[PDB]
């Protein structure tokens, strides 16, 4: 379950498919980026769809994001990494996320950022 | 491999920096929140300071909470922190991705919470 709702919302985000991505989430779902500032779930939907047109810039400049290893801790939490790579495979930035989850539902998306 | 990352805390928080030093090879690096990297030679000096940290922290009431020590199925153990104050306000969290070598640790990557 855990994995299932945070494995469906990235699959869902690569396909355009803003509405399914939106479902994860619960009502009270926020999203925390690298710095700190929390989106309500008011303003998810334009975060989100922000969010993939910067993917979108990545790969059309050949800037290739390289997730690894979806996990889940026993207490629900779901780990995630990101490495962005430029085109000769100079590593930019890393990112994590932390997903708690609730209800089967995504409670928190917390990003840390390796600026 | 989390058996390796599991000492090191422990030894860590036993004020024994020489196990803590074992877990890392010795083209093993630390990077901050910040992206500042920390070489073996750099490691042993920043660690005293780190758990120098820790002391200011049960010193002043101020909780770190860890929570979910997990591996991934490449290696990678992750592990998570919330810093509350006495009150249980919650003033920073920070997580760590432990890159695993050859049964050592090769890279300790911290991530912040501003």
């Amino acid at each position: 379950m855990s994995k299932e709702v945070v494995s469906l919302f990235f699959q869902a985000s690569h396909d355009n498919d803003v509405e399914t991505a939106m479902s994860c989430f619960a009502e009270d779902g926020i999203w925390v980026d690298p710095t700190g500032k929390v989106y309500e779930r008011n303003e998810i939907k334009e975060y989100l769809v922000q969010q993939i047109g910067v993917l979108e810039d990545f790969h059309s400049q050949g800037v290739s994001v390289n997730y690894f290893d979806m996990v889940e801790a026993p207490d629900g939490r779901v780990y995630i990494g990101a490495s962005v790579k430029a085109a000769d495979g100079t590593e930019i930035r890393r990112f994590l996320d932390v997903f708690e989850m609730r209800d089967g539902k995504i409670a928190v998306k917390d990003v840390f950022g390796k600026q």
